[PDB]
Parts: structure tokens; C-alpha cells; sequence
């Protein structure tokens, strides 16, 4: 698997406005919010879950990397899997899209798989 | 378990107003103050143990979110577990609430369980 | 054992005004100075010691704290347990004292035990 | 194995312009793009993947130290051993390099191991 | 062994003005150059090395805080045994000294054995 993987979904010039870390079925995980840096579009939401999924290995990275692109506001390509969260109340609340990867993105180009 | 359990209590457009790190019976643990963005109602109190209760294994992140959330005093919704912690001094000091999930708050909405 | 135990001593409205980092008997440590807010009195050392004293699996949090703390330069309450450390040189330059608290002192008093 | 040894590439005075983090192959990863700071040459891109070629030890320093050199914008050496990642797609969108430095730079030099 | 051992060298109201990351021999390792906060005298160089010597223990946390004094670029005492690294090119780039503390400095004293 990789996150660069043409059946994974991208979404460019995006700014992370949103963060939430919480539990469940005894995993850590966290969730973020995006939204186009231009204010055009719907908002991407995405989690990783500290013991679930093929992603499982990536989580703190993804976390670590999440808060600081979180903090600088800048725009970013977010890449997903989706269809993976099943627990109903949590896509709901959430979606079910499992978070894969994050890159800059620079006024022309993003730095990632397209 | 989860984060968003309707078992579980939330408090919405909360600033961390305070912080306290410490040990109990071989457990680091944190606790939080936090109040309404505009000052009204009561404080909340909430501890996290990294060696207690179900909760235990989001320690680490818990308190890298609270710390982040509460250097920037932005408006967050606290989620807890309430009546877990049952030292009456520690108790006492702070409260029974666990701390199980913090969640960025736009202008209308927070980012998380409700 | 807790933070909050009546035979630990603190200090109240205190600031962080050197921060050490080294290592002693195999083991890394840290220790901290902090003086009144306002001038006055008498500075308080204390240090941490990874893997040594009861305190030990609070080390990584304390140290990460205390840095926060440092790093804000706000006022806090430290807690400590006295006559701990033994090694006479160390104590000679630092203190006996294991730090085994933190707390922020923003709103009303001291967020900590009392 | 060194980051200095003569068999790897450096590239000075460059900065940190575009930062990635992914998975791939049960692996967290993460690609750094550089440019001279002086805006002359050519881009170098570099990656680091965690349990993967000898540098694995190194990921999570690595890491860390790219993204504070990428917070600052500072002009740095950039160390790398070219020819180690071999999966193609990644390549392509990538490089090969593996990322086996980072060292500061002043006016005159960079702190870290030249030929 | 401890850093305040008279058998190590320390220099005084220093700034951390260069900072390497890289890898021997599959371990991680970070060396620091400082110089006199008022530009005089030679610069010191010290390494450390996670894997290797008897000050491995303290890799993370002497890590952690050269980053951090390097961020602020504040005064401090650095503390190095000599003689310790014996690879010759890594000698030649670097130097042969240890990194075995740091200690923030104030105007006056640094906070640390001296």
C-alpha cells in the first residue's frame, strides 16, 4: 500500500481548520477538518486510528504532521482512503475516511503523488 | 467506549485557563481548568492518569492536545467521563472527571461529539 | 504516594528562571531554579532523575512540563519532596529535592494541591 | 555507515521548500524538497522511510530535525545516498535519495561533513 | 559518572549557534557547535552519539535541549568530556568531545557545576 496509491483520494489547496483527539475501543485516535484555501468547495474530514486499519503505522506521524501543518495554516493536499471507519455514530460524527498522507502545497504545485 | 458516548459529558466554547502536571501511586497524571470563552457558568475540571482507568492509553496525545490548546487559548469542547477518579483528596483538588477528548470549535460548531 | 501529599513542600506564585539538563549514575536528569514573581524571598531548586526515586515514572512529563513552563516564563507552583537526591556533589550545586509538581498559577490561586 | 562517508551526495546551502508525510509498505515516510537559497540550480528531493534501508535508525531525528530546519527557513547542507529507494511510482513522484543529513550553515560553511 | 565531573570541561556564556543531525554505524547522532555569547574565543564542538559511550542514556534528552537552547539562541554553559569519539574523518568534521550537558546562564553565574 501507498499513500500515492491511485485508489486513494486527494484533495489540493486545502487548509486544516479543524482538530479533534479523542478514544475509541481502547485506541487513541484523531480527526481534521479541511477546507479550501480559497473558500470554494465542501470540507474534507479524515481520522486515523491508532490501532486500526493498514494505516495503523502511521499514526503518530500523521498526527505530528496534521498539528503542525494545524498550526502554520498553511495549504496543504490531503490524501485519503475512504470507506474504512465502520463505527456508525463515529462516521457520522466524523466520515469514514481514513487520513493517508499530507503535503505542501506552493502557489502552482502540491508536493505529492497526484 | 468512545469519545462521543451519550455516557460521556461535553462542555462546548471552553478556553484552558489552567494546567497541572503531576504523580499518583506510580501514574503521571494532568488535570485542566477550563471556562466559557465569555466568562459565564462554572469552571470545568478534568484529570487524565496514564496508568488508570479505560482512558489510559490516549494519555500521551490527551496531553499533547491540551497543552496545545491551551498555549494558543483558543475555544474548544472538552469531552469527560464523569465520577472515575476516586482518591477523595485528589478528588477534592481537582475533580472525578476523566478527561477522554478535546475538539477545536469553529464560530458556530465544535469539531467533535455532541 | 501523590503529588499532593502533605509531607511535599511547594511554592507558590513561583517563575523558572534556569533550566539544567545533564546526566548522573547512568541516568538523565533535569533540574530547575525558580524565584518569587515579584523579586522577593529565596529561589527554589529541584531536580528530576530519570529511573531514580518513587517519582521516576513522572520524569518525561515533568521534564516536558517544566520546559513549557520555562519557555512561558509565567508563574507557577512547584512542588517538591525534600531530601531525595544524595549524591553530595549534585546536591551541592542543585538541591535534595525531587520536583514532583507542576502548576499553573493564572486565574485565582495555584491550579494544583494545597 | 556515516552520513560524511564519500559515497553519499551533499548539497549546501539549500532550504527546506516543500515537506511530505505518507505511508508505504507499512512504513511512515516523509520527503523534503530543497532549492539553493541563493534560487540558482536545480531542486533536491529526499526521503526518509521508517524501518527501511540502513538509515532507518535515524527517521524519527530526521524528522524532527527537517521540520524545525523547514519552520525556519534557514539555509542548510543537505546529506543524501542516492539509488536507495527502488519502489517506482514513489520514485518518480520522489526520488530515489534517501535522506541521511541535515546540518546548519553560516556565510562561509555548513556544519557537517564535506569531501 | 556525572556531568558536573571535574573531569569534564565546560565553557561558559556560550550560544548554540550550529546545530548537525545525521547517523553512524546505525546509530542517530547530533552535534552542536557553540561559541562565546560576545563572539570571542574559539568554538566548541561536541557530539552525541545514541548508541555509544557512557552518556548514550541521555541521547533524547540532551537532543531536546540543544534544540531547544539552539531555537532561542540564549546564553549557556555547555558541558563536554574530551576524547571520546575515535572514528577519524567523523573526528576531523567534528570533534572527539562528548556532549554531556547544558545549563542555562544569566548574567552573572550559570545554573550548573561548575
Amino acid at each position: 500500500e501507498w499513500t500515492g496509491d491511485n485508489t486513494n483520494a486527494y484533495y489540493s489547496d486545502e487548509v486544516i481548520s479543524e482538530l479533534h483527539v479523542g478514544q475509541i475501543d481502547t485506541s487513541p485516535y484523531f480527526c481534521i477538518k479541511t477546507v479550501k484555501a480559497n473558500g470554494s468547495g465542501t470540507p474534507v474530514v479524515a481520522c486515523a486510528v491508532s490501532k486500526q486499519s493498514i494505516w495503523a503505522p502511521s499514526f503518530k506521524e500523521l498526527l505530528d504532521q496534521a498539528r503542525y501543518f494545524y498550526s502554520t495554516g498553511q495549504s496543504v493536499r490531503i490524501h485519503v482512503q475512504k470507506n474504512i471507519w465502520t463505527y456508525p455514530l463515529f462516521v457520522n460524527t466524523f466520515s469514514a475516511n481514513a487520513l493517508v498522507g499530507l503535503s505542501s502545497c506552493s502557489a502552482t504545485q502540491c508536493f505529492g503523488p497526484k
